[PDB]
């Protein structure tokens, strides 16, 4: 993960970072068991809560932190540590994490011309999820 790839990803992310709700929707849609961990969304129709204020609040926090991480590549260790601290005790599994990844990439493919940033994103996400999976 070098500056060339980092600059590519960050340019790519800048195009979509204003749509937190869209990104979280794509993740929840890829894996409903992620949605079922939120007391505020469990048992509801995803298509119906997508436009409500609670969804947006959550989406802004979650994609907000991801944004922090993308902004500081590649010095992400301390933030991954924080993520693991808050999420390890909620029982998040490797499956769910990989579905988060899949949902995000699906979002990125359906909203941008992704083919030009795909290898850089691959490097980034392999690095990030590589660190998470070593810790939880
Ligand atoms: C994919 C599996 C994941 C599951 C099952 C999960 C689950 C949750 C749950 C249950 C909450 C608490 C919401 C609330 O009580 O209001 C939450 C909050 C949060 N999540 Fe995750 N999350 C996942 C992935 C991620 C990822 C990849 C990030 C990185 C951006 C992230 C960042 C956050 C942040 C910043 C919060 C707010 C602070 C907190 O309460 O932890 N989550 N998530």
């Amino acid at each position: 993960l070098s500056a060339d790839q980092i600059s590519t990803v960050q340019a790519s992310f800048d195009k979509v970072k204003g749509d937190p709700v869209g990104i979280l929707y794509a993740v929840f849609k890829a894996d409903p068991s992620i949605m079922a961990k939120f007391t505020q969304f469990a048992g509801k129709d995803l298509e119906s809560i997508k436009g409500t204020a609670p969804f947006e609040t959550h989406a802004n926090r979650i994609v907000g932190f991801f944004s922090k991480i993308i902004g500081e590549l590649p010095n992400i260790e301390a933030d991954v540590n924080t993520f693991v601290a808050s999420h390890k005790p909620r029982g998040v599994t490797h499956d769910q994490l990989n579905n988060f990844r899949a949902g995000f990439v699906s979002y990125m493919k359906a909203h941008t011309d992704f083919a030009g940033a795909e290898a850089a994103w691959g490097a980034t996400l392999d690095t990030f999820f590589g660190m998470i999976f070593s810790k939880m």
